């Protein structure tokens, strides 16, 4: 059947989602600045405008200190525009403090009727550095305290890092029912399963051989299981698609063709930024981007690659172009339509129908 | 003479200002718990929508750990939808770390096309409890760091709180120039004057007697000349204005009418609490104190009585008015129909000079993008 059991099993869709770029993530050539295409409030939003427009169900939304917005105001700033989309915002553990955080999760939560996932990184903080050990006991004292915030009365948490006896979960109550929001994220070490494991509703992984994938998806649902928790599963990667293969690989030649990469050129190349299957094209990993990886094929090739991705058990798919506007138009009106989608967060049954009996909503206020 | 040198001292003018109510700070009666007026986004952007409709040059933005909108969302949240209006978004310094709340505010800063006033308040952080020394130390760094952002190329900043050697400060560059940002805040605490004196640009006073006001006016005056700079000075007040004076207080007493008080009250034991809770001045209700809200006094008269006691309050040198009523729907509508079409107003920002015309040559602007 699917790699390992996935908790979205009887599913017969997925999550089709697309990326904000609010950390300058936008180009025309990669390594080329391209002023029209900077991280601003005008632009990233036309994304998200465009990226509904077209039926993607989410959108990545990432932070880190680069020019660009502010992930949780860029979210606010374009619940009032939106109708349709999920935002799948990235939040820093430690960065705003835990029971602030949870009211920001609870006021966008409720600003935008539900439609809101919490993407929990939990890299070091811009002009700091403390190690990988603490960094994760951090983030899941975060984690765990964001939880009660959604499903307790009152926030009781005695931590290494934080403590609170006591603090009403009032301000902080969430749109979102059954244990609140869904938190999308990844990580590879043992100590970033082990938080992907006990708290991942969601599991990321970055772009890899269909076979090296598996991998990731049993090593995460080992640490899940002793939990006693199934995870579903979800792919970061590129997209470079057209009518025709010859097109697509053009274009992605075109994509690196400014680059003054290592390879800018006793010319004994090692050139293992090639095409690891079909079409995965780890070519783009010649920018350093993050995403090392991007599907590059015909309309029908893609479609294809995803419903094998999608026969394994990934239920999400995190897709991003160049430009991130014209590329999403592209997957857009040739792939997405000839998918059956969904929004994680319906499907697993945390959005109510009519806005719910919260103090942001319909409750006894007190 | 102004009480003491103001910075807006030739401006023939004051920026009229009303309050979100964020942290369900919004009643029909004081006391009574109404489900129309929870601090939901609907409602708490009307205000700002209808604040903005009326010309209310700012509206200040609360912030605290009660039911409501996270300020530097709704923030952001109102920024698509308005034109005119200032936002003064409160800021709890420490509660976001400082590099990340520098970006956040050129984000708005942005978003708003320099329509942005943070107000700095130092207090402790929900279900945390850290000492006042410690809280204004911090509030300090956090101040000195933005600052930087706004003004230097890196954040060098080496402090007993925080430090940061050599962070550019291209992700934070704001829209405003000239040190970035104004920062409305107060404090009588000899530690949130020392502030108020380093760093606020506008000091905040919540009401007083008339000379009781200026006698704070100096003591500020005094930390900020010792700094060598001048400030400008801002008034916290509620208020309750009609076209007759007897349909004001009228309404006041109102106001207070359910509101359980020690007040609320055959051996005639008779306690004199309304020399406590009566007109301090002509048309300074105290009464509205009972509330225990935190702005303990309101504007009560007619038209033309509010309008003097406002012209009164100018003459002295307060050139800000942060206005509140109850609720704060209608009661904007009252004052805004009625006082505000009578003043001269302005916004601070555009007069200290901060804001530019044409969008600048920022990072998220119109600017030189560098690799990455």
């Amino acid at each position: 059947m699917t790699v390992v059991p996935v908790t979205s099993a009887d599913l017969d869709a997925a999550e089709v989602s697309w990326f904000s770029a609010l950390c300058s993530d936008d180009y025309a050539y990669l390594g080329v600045p391209d002023g029209s295409l900077r991280s601003s409030f005008e632009h990233c939003s036309d994304i998200v405008k465009k990226a509904e427009e077209l039926g993607f169900r989410n959108i990545l939304c990432p932070s880190s200190y680069q020019v660009g917005q502010d992930t949780l105001s860029f979210v606010a700033g374009c619940a009032p525009i939106s109708d349709r989309i999920n935002f799948l915002a990235a939040i820093r553990c430690g960065e705003m403090q835990p029971i602030m955080l949870a009211r920001t999760v609870a006021t966008l939560d409720h600003m935008l009727k539900g439609r809101l996932t919490l993407n929990v990184i939990s890299s070091d903080f811009p002009g700091e550095v403390a190690d990988s050990a603490f960094r994760y006991k951090r983030s899941h004292e975060v984690v765990e305290i964001l939880r009660q915030a959604w499903t307790r009365d009152t926030i009781d948490h005695d931590g290494e890092i934080y403590q609170f006896k006591g603090v009403s979960t009032e301000p902080a109550r969430p749109y979102q029912l059954n244990g609140g929001p869904l938190l999308y994220f990844g990580g590879y070490s043992p100590d970033a399963l082990e938080l992907c494991g006990a708290q991942c509703d969601v599991y990321l992984m970055w772009p890899e051989t269909k076979d090296q994938l598996a991998d990731r998806m049993r090593a995460a649902h080992e640490r899940a299981a002793a939990h006693g928790r199934t995870l579903d599963y979800g792919l970061r990667v590129h997209m470079v698609v057209r009518d025709t293969e010859q097109e697509a690989r053009e274009y992605a030649d075109h994509l690196v063709s400014k680059l003054d990469d290592e390879y800018g050129q006793a010319r004994e190349l090692a050139d293992k930024f090639g095409y690891v299957e079909p079409n995965l094209w780890t070519g783009i990993g010649r920018a350093r981007s993050g995403c090392g990886a991007a599907l590059v094929g015909s309309t029908d090739q893609v479609l294809s690659a995803l419903e094998e991705y999608q026969k394994m058990g990934i239920r999400a798919f995190i897709l991003s172009g160049y430009p991130h506007l014209d590329e999403a138009e592209h997957f857009g009106t040739k792939v997405l339509p000839q998918m059956k989608t969904c929004s994680l967060p319906h499907a697993y049954g945390r959005v109510p129908s009519e806005t719910p009996a919260t103090p942001l909503g319909n409750g006894e206020r007190h």
